[PDB]
């Protein structure tokens, strides 16, 4: 089916057209918003769309991975040697662990900056074997809100499912991260993330860095989730969420990334083919997809958000509204794009 194929590649280079073109004058890829407070993320939108374009061959989008990585390197304000959300926010393990997935494209992971970040992602590691977002110091430091004044902060500065997976991608954590990720593994065989509202997204970074061991001892929980991941997929070849009935395009990207974790499945296969059949027919003219990628924000004392009924989203709130207990999205559709075209570029081969 070399039409299927083409349509890949003509929906692959209009998405990579668009992301390119999206960039702001510094060259910064720029999503989300925290109106009048800690405004648009950049060095994470950055880090993120830059690891996401990695898997792409193009010369020209090499170029732009090497630009993403020159503008992070002048970001050297934080004296931890850490990246942040933006300029004005203080470092976090989530950031920096993409930023080093992006220097490692780059063939920077040996460079000193890439050297002191990952030494700074080592303070993040907490008592039970996980990865931490926030030190707690960085985080109460810059938040100057009355209300979370003298609040508890062990919710934003606890271990957390969804970073632990990401940094887990980085071999020299895979290993001391290894236990921590395979004991946080639900019976239904997915994980929960801290910050987001799609499961898919730790599920399949988690299953991914497990892959990435080689352990013939992880096999089992990675075909626990790739089966779960089966599940959420409808006939129609896309993931159904409370919010989009008819199909989030983060969601399915993730778990389109989930399933690549077993060849040898034929219904697995066939999932994959549905999945790829509705992103393709989702694009947008432009070559977007519609923003998906659902950001919520626990109160800072909350370490179960999995357990918070009361999310609403944050540009639907009639009246005077804060971020605790609301969920933001990329306003850009510049991380959604990314994620998308990205699971269509890795899938592509497979069909
Ligand atoms: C971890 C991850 C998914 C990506 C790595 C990047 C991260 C850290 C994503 C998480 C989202 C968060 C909370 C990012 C920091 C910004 C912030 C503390 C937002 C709340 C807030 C701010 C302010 C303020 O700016 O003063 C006032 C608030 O009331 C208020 O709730």
């Amino acid at each position: 089916l070399y039409p299927k194929l083409n349509q890949l590649s003509n929906s692959i280079n209009a998405a990579v057209a668009f992301l390119l073109e999206a960039r702001n004058l510094e060259g910064w890829w720029q999503d989300f918003n925290f109106p009048q407070a800690a405004s648009i993320g950049d060095e994470w939108v950055t880090a993120y769309v830059g690891t996401m374009l990695a898997t792409l061959p193009y010369a020209h989008v090499h170029e732009a991975l090497m630009q993403a990585w020159e503008l992070l390197k002048i970001r050297d304000h934080r004296p931890t040697g850490e990246w942040g959300y933006n300029y004005i926010l203080c470092g976090d393990a989530d950031t920096t662990g993409w930023a080093l997935q992006l220097a490692a494209a780059v063939g920077a992971s040996d460079s000193e900056r890439a050297q002191q970040a990952r030494a700074a992602l080592a303070t993040h590691l907490q008592p039970n074997g996980g990865i931490a977002t926030f030190a707690e110091e960085s985080i109460r430091a810059y938040i100057k809100v009355p209300d979370l004044a003298n609040v508890s902060f062990q919710g934003w500065c606890g271990a957390h499912t969804c970073v632990s997976a990401a940094v887990a991608a980085l071999p020299e954590f895979r290993s001391r991260l290894h236990d921590y990720l395979r004991v946080t593994q639900t019976s239904q065989g997915n994980w929960e993330g801290y910050w987001w509202s799609d499961h898919e997204y730790t599920t399949a970074l988690t299953a991914e860095a497990l892959a990435a061991g080689g352990q013939a001892a992880d096999q089992p929980s990675i075909e626990q989730a790739v089966a779960w991941g089966l599940k959420r997929l409808c006939p129609q070849g896309f993931v159904a969420t409370s919010k989009h009935p008819n199909g989030s395009t983060f969601a399915t990207a993730w778990c389109l990334r989930l399933l690549l974790l077993n060849t040898v499945d034929a219904e697995v296969k066939a999932a994959r083919a549905a999945a790829i059949g509705w992103l393709l027919e989702q694009q947008r003219p432009n070559g977007s997809w519609v923003s998906s990628a659902y950001l919520r924000i626990p109160y800072p004392f909350d370490r179960n958000p999995n357990q918070f009924p009361h999310w609403r989203y944050y540009d639907e709130i009639e009246g005077d509204k804060a971020f605790e207990g609301s969920i933001i999205f990329d306003h850009n559709s510049i991380f959604t794009t990314a994620t998308v075209v990205n699971s269509l570029v890795k899938a592509a081969p497979m069909l």
